[PDB]
C-alpha cells in the first residue's frame, strides 16, 4: 500500500509505475530524476501511499558535484503522465490520450493539488513540463527541430533558459477562486526549441487548474519550428528543478495529493 523510490539506494535513476488498479498500465510514473548531479552526500526519497493518494517527495542532498555545470538545474524530481521520450517509461491508464499529435488532441483542464517546502533558500520552481516529438513513442531523447514546453507555477531564485519574449494573460483557478493571471513566455534554443511560462504571482501550495491549450497554442505561435501541429504531445510531467551551478545543499520536501485531467469539447490548439 506503498510505494517507495529512494536515492543513491535503488541507484542512480530510482522511478517506479503508480498502477492502482494493477492492470500493468500506469496512471503515472515516478521518477527521482536527478539527471545533473554526479555525486552528493544525503538521500532523496519519494513515496506515494496508495491509499490516500499522497505522493511525499523528501530530499536532504549536499556535497553537491554536477555532471555539467552548464546544464544549471541540478535535477527534476517529478511525477508524470504519457510517455517520457527520454526513456522507456510510460503511464497511460488516463482519460487524456497522450502521446496524440497536437492536431488531433483536445484541450483539458490540468489540476494539482500541491505543497511546496523548499529549505534555506534553495533556487526551485514547481514545473508542469511536456515534449512535443516528430514521433509518436520516442524514448531515445530529443532533436533540434522539437519543443519542450514548461509551465512554471512556482518558482524562486531560478529564472527559464533563454530571452522573455512577452506576457500572456491565462484564465486560471487557484484555490476554487476563477482568476486572470499573467504568465511571462521565454524561448530559448537549447539541442531543441525550449518555451517557458513563468507566472508572474508564484503560487507556493493550494490547489490550481491551467487551460493546457492556452499555453501549447502560444508555444505553436512563437514557435520557429516547420510543422508545428504534427508534432505529438508526448506527456504531461510534474516536478520540481532545484539548484544552481552554486548550490551544494540542497534541502527540499513537497506533497502532491491530487492531479486531474479533465478533457475539453475543443481543439488543444486554437
Ligand atoms: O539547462 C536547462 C535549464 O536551464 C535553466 O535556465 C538557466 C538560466 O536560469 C540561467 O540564467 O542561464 C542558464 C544558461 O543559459 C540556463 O540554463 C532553466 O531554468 C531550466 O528550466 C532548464 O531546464
Ligand atoms: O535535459 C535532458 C533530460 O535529461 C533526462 O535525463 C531527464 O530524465 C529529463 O527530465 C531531462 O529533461
Ligand atoms: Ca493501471
Ligand atoms: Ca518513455
Amino acid at each position: 500500500k506503498v510505494l517507495k523510490i529512494r536515492y543513491p539506494d535503488d541507484g542512480e535513476w530510482p522511478g517506479a509505475p503508480i498502477d492502482k488498479d494493477g492492470d500493468g498500465n500506469p496512471e503515472f510514473y515516478i521518477e527521482i530524476n536527478l539527471w545533473n548531479i554526479l555525486n552528493a552526500t544525503g538521500f532523496a526519497e519519494m513515496t506515494y501511499n496508495l491509499t490516500s493518494g499522497v505522493l511525499h517527495y523528501v530530499q536532504q542532498l549536499d556535497n553537491i558535484v554536477l555532471r555539467d555545470r552548464s546544464n544549471w538545474v541540478h535535477g527534476y524530481p517529478e511525477i508524470f503522465y504519457g510517455n517520457k521520450p527520454w526513456n522507456a517509461n510510460y503511464a497511460t491508464d488516463g482519460p487524456i490520450p497522450l502521446p496524440s499529435k497536437v492536431s488531433n488532441l483536445t484541450d483539458f483542464y490540468l489540476t494539482i493539488s500541491y505543497k511546496l517546502e523548499p529549505k534555506n533558500g534553495l533556487p526551485i520552481n514547481f514545473a508542469i513540463e511536456s515534449w512535443l516529438t516528430r514521433e509518436a513513442w520516442r524514448t531515445t531523447g530529443i532533436n533540434s527541430d522539437e519543443q519542450a514546453v514548461m509551465i512554471w507555477i512556482y518558482y524562486d531564485g531560478l529564472q527559464p533558459a533563454g530571452s522573455k519574449v512577452k506576457e500572456i494573460v491565462v484564465p486560471i483557478i487557484v484555490n476554487g477562486t476563477p482568476v486572470n493571471a499573467t504568465f511571462e513566455v521565454w524561448k530559448a534554443n537549447i539541442g531543441w526549441e525550449y518555451v517557458a511560462f513563468r507566472i508572474k504571482t508564484p503560487i507556493k501550495e493550494g490547489t490550481v487548474t491551467i487551460p493546457y491549450g492556452a499555453f501549447i497554442s502560444v508555444a505553436a505561435n512563437i514557435s520557429s519550428l516547420p510543422n508545428y501541429t504534427e508534432l505529438y504531445l508526448e506527456d504531461v510531467e510534474i516536478g520540481t528543478e532545484f539548484g544552481t551551478p552554486s548550490t551544494t545543499s540542497a534541502h527540499l520536501e513537497w506533497w502532491i495529493t491530487n492531479i486531474t485531467l479533465t478533457p475539453l469539447d475543443r481543439p488543444l490548439i486554437s
